[PDB]
């Protein structure tokens, strides 16, 4: 098909996202930056999918932590939701798609802004939610191993695509886990969808990069990065030790499963046979240029390597 600006997509009703895209990137991503915009819209479209249980409900990647936001930024795992779903309701209010399609829609979006990333599929037609999620659904970094995994698999998740899907802390910040330090990132290259954060989380910790005491939070390896407790634990489990190691160095593979593992979260509560394929709306991402390391200065003796089958390799 041809859309009515010469754009091309496959399937014609995938013609009325140009204009969405146009918007977001100028008017949502700050010209199409991968800065905090499109941290905080990934970090959404997780925080709208995981609100589905099989036991207690939820319909998944709904938008209804859009829909009902005044219940659903009142969990504590939301804090700090409140301003990217702001950001976002205008958008979904002027424009002719549903809250959950724009969530995922935004996401992918934002992730085509950042060397390294992927198109994650894009699929249109999901209806609006029809309910709010559940309560207590969305894992904390304050959660033991067993309690995420247990979460992440009760919607669908085995261990693997949990590490999998947390190659979104390559790009991503906290503001709300230490106060007095917002912005401090998950790994050395915030704007670059890479192996970084798998590297740098198998440090061993040296310090606290603002106070001491907040809940959630281990010591990390750098003063200019924040390390969460569940990432710590993760990368040290023997249930997902080896997995998270494997991503280290192997950037095909940190984007083929992060590809294919955000579109089975995207579609949680929805059926893709029941919706019309736009991928290839999502611009093409740029590629990497920079090898991945151990930051300068530290060697294979900082490393704490946690998987007995492989040692960690020489970067
Ligand atoms: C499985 C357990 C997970 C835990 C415990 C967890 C925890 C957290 C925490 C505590 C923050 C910082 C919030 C703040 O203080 O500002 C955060 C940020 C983020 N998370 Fe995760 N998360 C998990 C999984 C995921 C998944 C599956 C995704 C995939 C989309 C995701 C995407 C992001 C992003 C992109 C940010 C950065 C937000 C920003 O820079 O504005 N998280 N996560
Ligand atoms: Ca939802
Ligand atoms: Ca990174």
């Amino acid at each position: 098909a041809t859309c009515d600006d010469g754009r091309t997509t496959a399937n014609a009703a995938c013609c009325i996202l140009f204009p969405i895209l146009d918007d977001i990137q100028e008017n949502l991503f700050d010209g199409a930056q991968c800065g905090e915009e499109v941290h905080e819209s990934l970090r959404l479209t997780f925080h709208d999918a995981i609100g589905f249980s099989p036991t207690l409900g939820g319909g998944g990647a709904d938008g209804s932590i859009i829909a009902f936001d005044t219940i659903e930024t009142n969990f504590p795992a939301n804090a700090g939701i409140d301003e990217i779903v702001s950001a976002q309701k205008p958008f979904v209010a002027k424009h002719n798609i549903s809250a959950g399609d724009f969530i995922q829609f935004a996401g992918a979006v934002g992730v085509s802004n950042c060397p390294g990333g992927v198109r994650i599929p894009f699929f249109l037609g999901r209806p609006d939610a029809v309910a709010a999620s559940p309560d207590h659904l969305v894992p904390e970094p304050f959660d033991s191993v067993d309690s995420i995994l247990a979460r992440m698999g009760d919607a669908g998740f085995s261990p693997v695509e949990v590490v999998w899907l947390l190659a979104s802390h390559s790009i991503a910040a906290a503001d709300g886990v230490d106060p007095s330090i917002p912005g401090t990132p998950f790994d050395s290259t915030p704007e670059v969808f890479d192996s970084q954060f798998f590297i740098e989380t198998q440090l061993k910790g040296r310090l606290f990069p603002g106070t001491a005491d907040n809940k959630g939070e281990a010591q990390s390896p750098l003063q200019g990065e924040i390390r969460l407790q569940s990432d710590h634990l993760l990368a040290r489990d023997p249930q997902t030790a080896c997995e998270w190691q494997s991503m280290v160095n192997n950037q095909p593979k940190i984007q083929n499963r992060f590809a294919a593992t955000m579109s089975k979260m995207a579609l949680l509560g929805q059926d893709k046979t029941k919706l019309i394929d736009c991928s290839d709306v999502i611009p093409t991402p740029p590629a990497l240029v920079g090898a991945a390391h151990l930051p300068a200065g530290f060697s294979l003796s900082d490393v704490e390597q946690a998987c007995a089958a492989t040692p960690f390799p020489a970067l």
